[PDB]
């Protein structure tokens, strides 16, 4: 729930995976 929050979850989620 907070990786969307601290980081906003690895650049977007690897900026798309």
């Amino acid at each position: 729930n907070v990786h969307t929050f601290r980081g906003d979850n690895v650049h977007n989620s690897s900026s798309s995976l």
